[PDB]
């Protein structure tokens, strides 16, 4: 049964619940972002509507594939009217094409929800600038002060240096990057283009990046292995014995790989900085391990929060446990005390 921090109350909305089957008083579901756990249960057998991003929208027509008067894309920035509710979808700054939803109901109160986001002062900004914000349903992933991780620019610097340096060392080296899903594409993307290639991956995930509406992306990816030198792999496949089996795949073509692993937060992000990464090392293969994040920090999160001072707010995240639970309560309740809100 679709719990109570996927609904909206006072609209016939749901937010991210498509795996219960139809939510009786359901005229519409809003989709944030194109990851599993938020789209599980969407197929081509749908067919109430959906709201969500042109690119979201892009995703599920030709992954999915879902019907395409079903797919409602909104522009984001935009004020728009859904069964009579002005709402408006804002950058999540998460993976491509993830938004976050201000509903303005009927009665005045207006409710913000984040999706996954990683908080970032450009939002406050936006249309959240204009007025109060009465209720946050908020992405509470990293929600407790252990949690710090490095910025975006930080990380790709060192991503890209490391790369630049080995490929120059040794010119019949290959870069290998993991991934699962849609996001952290500037990994794979600005090591690519300090190299002088474009990225090689599968069929399948090739046609994925095409949905994505980046900018001269024709120019940047291929299906073509042989002719390019930073190749993308499913992220179960980046270890020693994997990488070694591709590493026999290219035929006799490069003698060393350098991969990436980008994790999210680890526990050595609590004794190790980004300037001193080191990686694992089985011969002539190296795995790097970095934390590049696309949600929130602790103290990304805590600022945003006390920025925006709203009077009610809602986890979506780690609320499966009461422990968990009543320790964000905790965190809540020291940053209103701290701001006067
Ligand atoms: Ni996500």
């Amino acid at each position: 049964t679709c719990p109570f921090y996927k609904k909206i109350p006072g609209t016939g909305f749901t937010v991210d619940a498509f795996q219960y089957g139809v939510v009786e008083g359901c005229t519409a579901y809003f989709l944030t972002h194109f990851h599993s756990d938020h789209y599980a249960g969407l197929s081509k057998h749908f067919t109430f509507p959906v709201y969500c991003s042109e690119i979201t929208g892009n995703l599920l027509k030709n992954k999915l594939h879902v019907q395409e008067q079903y797919i409602h894309p909104l522009p984001l920035d935009t004020e728009c009217i859904v069964n009579g509710v002005k709402v408006v979808l804002l950058d999540a700054n998460h993976c491509p094409g993830a938004v976050m939803i201000l509903f303005y109901l009927p009665n005045g109160t207006v409710i913000l929800h984040t999706g996954d986001f990683r908080a970032d002062p450009s939002m406050e900004r936006s249309l959240l600038a204009d007025q109060k914000v009465h209720m946050l349903y908020l992405d509470t992933t990293y929600c407790s002060p252990e949690y710090t991780f490095p910025s975006q620019q930080e990380v790709i610097r060192f991503a890209i240096n490391t790369a630049f340096e080995a490929v120059t060392l040794n010119p019949h080296a290959l870069v290998v990057c993991g991934t699962y899903s849609i996001g952290k594409e500037k990994v794979f993307l600005a090591i690519a283009d300090v190299l002088g290639s474009k990225v090689g991956m599968s069929q399948e995930k090739y046609k994925t990046l095409q949905c994505l509406n980046i900018p001269e992306i024709n120019s940047l990816i291929t299906t073509d292995m042989c002719s390019s030198l930073v190749h993308l792999l499913p992220m179960m496949q980046i270890n020693f014995k994997g990488l070694q089996s591709h590493l026999k795949k290219c035929g006799g073509k490069y003698n060393q790989i350098l991969a990436f692993r980008p994790t999210g937060w680890t526990h050595s992000n609590k004794f190790t900085r980004i300037a001193d990464v080191i990686p694992q090392t089985k011969g002539n293969i190296s795995i790097y391990g970095i934390p590049y994040s696309e949600h929130s920090s602790y103290l990304e999160m805590k600022r945003f929060v006390q920025w925006l001072k709203p009077q009610k707010i809602i986890p979506t995240v780690n609320v499966g446990t009461w422990k968990s639970r009543s320790t964000m309560e905790k965190y809540f309740r020291e940053w209103k005390l701290e701001a006067g809100y």
